[PDB]
């Protein structure tokens, strides 16, 4: 008569906090003669991976994810990890908006600190700098002006923006 | 009659010291039929990695692990590593507040000593010297100039900061 003994209920792990839309790899211990199999449920309903080490995408926000370990025919209570995600960065400080004439200065900057800072406008003005070069006030110039902001951890920002309107010199 | 060995304290290494909020492979001995586990307490209730040589992240002090190895159902006595932060490294030093008029020259630098230096400010002026271009005094290039210092190992220092103005030329 052989009676198996269950494998008790294994670690897993995730890969720290992710950015709203990553991935994570999941992780737990190597076990001998073992297969495996991770969850979305805590009913252990909906298969999501049978590796040991599974990449899932997509993470939004903050998931569980449970697991089983299957030795010689034996199943382990489903231990568990979580995903945290990441907040969202505050929006950006930008200007109010501009009204200039043509031939002079359009000067925009930004007062957040950031890992890196992404802007964009009417002439192709791009720059990754808090405060860009300074445009002149051609009239081709007016427009709308974007700003987005990189994290430290690298998470985006959600955009703000800047109306500049440039008017024709007499 | 089996009685069993209980395997000695292992070793365990850090991967030197370690930039602020960076990361550090632990290390340990291979055991031939061990498992391991280590443990962020004295009191071995944490548990952190189940891996031999797992990278921990975001060490931002001098944090101790502990390590317990256990081979056919015997566990060891838990050994141990730290891992040492390197120091912040000292504010950087900058020039006194400026008063420049409209059509002469900028000129900004430092005095202390980096594997690399990170200049910041108002109409975009970037530089990684010691002694960055020297900037024609438009109105433009008024503002707050930022200085930030990396260090040999690499880690970097905190920001200092300068004001220049330009006065209008009559």
């Amino acid at each position: 008569i052989d009676i198996n003994p269950i494998p008790s209920t294994p670690a897993a792990f995730n890969n720290g906090p992710i950015c709203i839309g990553g991935t994570a790899q999941l992780s737990t211990t190597t076990v001998s003669g073992a297969t495996y199999a991770w969850y979305a449920d805590a009913t252990l309903t909906t298969l999501v991976a049978t590796n040991q080490n599974p990449t899932i995408s997509n993470i939004t926000t903050d998931s569980t994810f449970y697991i089983v370990v299957t030795v010689n025919g034996c199943s382990s209570l489903a231990g568990s990890t979580t995903v945290s995600t990441y907040p969202v960065p505050a929006t950006p400080a930008v200007p109010a908006d501009f009204a200039v004439c043509e031939g002079d200065n359009i000067v925009l900057s930004t007062t957040t600190v950031a890992a890196g800072y992404n802007w964009t406008g009417p002439n192709g003005f791009t720059s990754n700098l808090q405060n860009p070069s300074v445009v002149s006030a051609s009239l081709v110039d007016s427009g709308t002006y974007t700003l987005f902001i990189i994290d430290a951890n690298g998470c985006p920002s959600g955009d703000t923006s800047v109306q500049v309107s440039v008017h024709p010199n007499p």
